[PDB]
């Protein structure tokens, strides 16, 4: 009769089912408590890359994933004028063969709907329809919108996203997300009518990530294999206010912010078969993702919400479950849980805090105005593309940020930090793997 501690995540999002999985796969019993009434088969695209993949490979996720997702052949930096090609990275064969798992391209509503489906077929209960509104990190119980109290649970992990509840629970007074000041528009066009259109070819034939720098706005460009649609995405400063939202509406918006553009992100403005428009935001770190009961500890956008530069969000999260799942296969005793926690939140805010401040990094970097500054870049770019340098205007090419973000495996950093914790080097701990004969 082995110890099995009763976890419930708050949340169904990307971050949430991976916890739950990983810690199900550890030995205890997870229960997702939602918000929504129903799943979201909703979204658009998302990057896997490889600190990512590998643990989804490990969970033997790969076939499905490949069945639904593309696999870029290299991700491009281009000026927002010309198009012109400033800075290539090979992903095919390049990533696979360095950090030894694929990078992929796959509609987030995929990717939720596998990871709910080996979810369930590990045996986690999804219970929806559950807002949360109170907890009491104590005697751990989650009271709710209508006010039921679940309190069938040892442990608590908050991983409801930007709007968390739980992380204002948890530090004891309100704390909304911050506005970036930029909005996005996502823009959805078949490539079938892209084929049609000589200058547009080479995106469809050359499967690539396309990244468009400019003044204060950027635009990214990639393939889904879902109606075969092209998902191009511009982040542009909101200067304006109406938020006018029908269709027509962002056509002339998008038509005007792409004033001097490549002319050929201004064809595919008439390609469009579906527009949305939204105002970015995010939250600024937190000193502490756990509480002093030892019974919360809070994953994902939740406490390490990233600007959605670098495309490692939700990498990051899945890394988040992967290691709080690597750390509880060791709690096989109960008063090993609160430090388990512990050394979750070490591990895992070293790597996230360095996540996010490279992703507002490649942001100074996309948004560079015309000017002197943009000059050198460019320059840089280009010069320095076959002699790489730390301090490369591309953080994904950097020859040092790069292979710490794509090499990094969640399993063996929680399995290291295990044994530093059992050596009795880890700050913060209460030390219960002493009185269990560990050691
Ligand atoms: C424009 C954009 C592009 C991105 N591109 C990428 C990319 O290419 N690659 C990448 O890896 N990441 C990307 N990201 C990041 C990625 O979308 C997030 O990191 C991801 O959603 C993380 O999932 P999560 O579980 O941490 O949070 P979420 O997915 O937000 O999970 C939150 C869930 O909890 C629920 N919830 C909220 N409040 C409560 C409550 N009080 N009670 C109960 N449930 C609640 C919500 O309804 C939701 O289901 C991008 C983000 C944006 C905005």
């Amino acid at each position: 009769t082995s110890y099995q501690c009763r976890v419930a995540v708050v949340g169904a999002g990307l971050g949430g089912l991976s916890a739950a999985i990983g810690i199900t796969l550890a030995g205890h019993k997870v229960t997702i408590l939602e918000q929504a009434p129903q799943l979201g088969e909703v979204g658009a695209g998302i990057q896997i890359p490889p600190n990512s993949s590998r643990i989804l490979r490990q969970w033997g996720l790969l076939p499905a994933l490949e069945e639904v997702s593309v696999r870029p052949l290299d991700s491009v930096l281009r000026s927002y004028r010309d198009g012109k090609v400033l800075s290539r990275i090979n992903l095919v064969p390049g990533y696979e063969e360095r950090f030894g798992a694929p990078y992929y391209h796959i509609h987030r509503a995929d990717f939720h709907r596998i990871l709910v489906d080996k979810a369930r077929a590990l045996g986690v209960e999804i219970l929806l329809g559950k807002s949360v509104r109170t907890i009491d990190f104590n005697a751990p119980s989650l009271t709710m919108a209508d006010g039921s109290v679940y309190n069938d649970a040892d442990v608590i992990i908050g991983a409801d996203g930007l709007k968390s509840v739980c992380r204002e629970q948890m530090l004891g007074h309100p704390d909304p997300p911050h506005f970036t000041g930029d909005l996005a528009y996502r823009i959805i066009v078949k490539a079938e009518d892209m084929k049609k259109h000589d200058s547009l070819r080479e995106l469809v034939e050359h499967p690539s990530i396309n990244h468009w720098m400019g003044p204060n706005s950027h635009v990214v460009c990639y393939l889904l294999k879902g109606g075969g649609l092209y998902n191009i995405v511009l982040a542009c400063p909101d200067d304006l206010p109406e938020l006018v939202n029908t269709a027509k509406a962002d056509l002339k918006e998008m038509r005007e912010r792409f004033e001097g553009w490549d002319p050929r992100l201004t064809l595919l403005l008439s390609l469009v078969q579906e527009t949305s428009k939204w105002r970015l935001q995010n939250s600024e770190e937190m000193d502490k993702w756990s509480h002093e009961s030892g019974k919360f500890v809070l994953m994902g956008d939740a406490c390490h919400a990233t600007l959605p530069y670098l495309a490692q969000g939700a990498a990051i999260a899945v890394e988040d479950g992967a290691a709080l799942g690597t750390l509880f296969a060791h709690a096989t005793h109960p008063s090993l849980v609160p430090d388990v926690l512990t050394i979750y939140e070490q591990i895992r805010k070293s790597r996230t805090t360095r996540v996010v401040r490279g992703s507002t990094k490649q942001r100074d970097i996309f948004h560079m105005p015309d000017g002197p500054r943009q000059r050198e870049r460019d320059r840089q770019l280009l010069t320095y593309a076959d002699n790489l340098f730390e301090g490369y205007p591309n953080q994904w090419a950097d020859p040092v940020f790069q292979p710490w973000l794509y090499g990094y495996n969640a399993f063996e950093e929680a399995e290291k930090a295990w044994q530093k914790y059992l050596r009795g080097h880890i700050f913060g701990t209460t030390g219960a793997f002493r009185e269990l004969g560990m050691g």
